[PDB]
């Protein structure tokens, strides 16, 4: 009932605004908590409750949230976020 998919989100490199979504930490997983109207994440059609599996070259693991957070900050710097998510039906 779940589908794996890849979602590409892009904005100006080094922008002062984030991509438009917040994360719900529900260890051992992380999920999309909110997607803001008007944002790059809404344009790209990321959805609330999508499970976040990886961003760019970083697979999430409950064992290293530090590297996760560093990968998220780096994607804000480059403006490119290719997300592997699992969407439950
Ligand atoms: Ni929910
Ligand atoms: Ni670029």
């Amino acid at each position: 009932q779940f589908s794996d998919m890849r979602i590409s989100i892009n904005q100006t490199p080094g922008k002062s605004l984030d991509f438009g979504f917040t994360i719900k930490w529900d260890i051992p997983g992380i999920f999309v908590a909110s997607v803001e109207a008007g944002s790059p994440a809404e344009f790209s059609q990321l959805q609330v409750d999508d499970e976040i599996i990886a961003i760019n070259n970083t697979k999430f693991s409950y064992n290293d949230s530090k590297e996760w957070e560093e990968a998220m900050a780096k994607a804000q710097e480059t403006g490119h976020l290719v997300m592997d998510v699992r969407r439950y039906g």
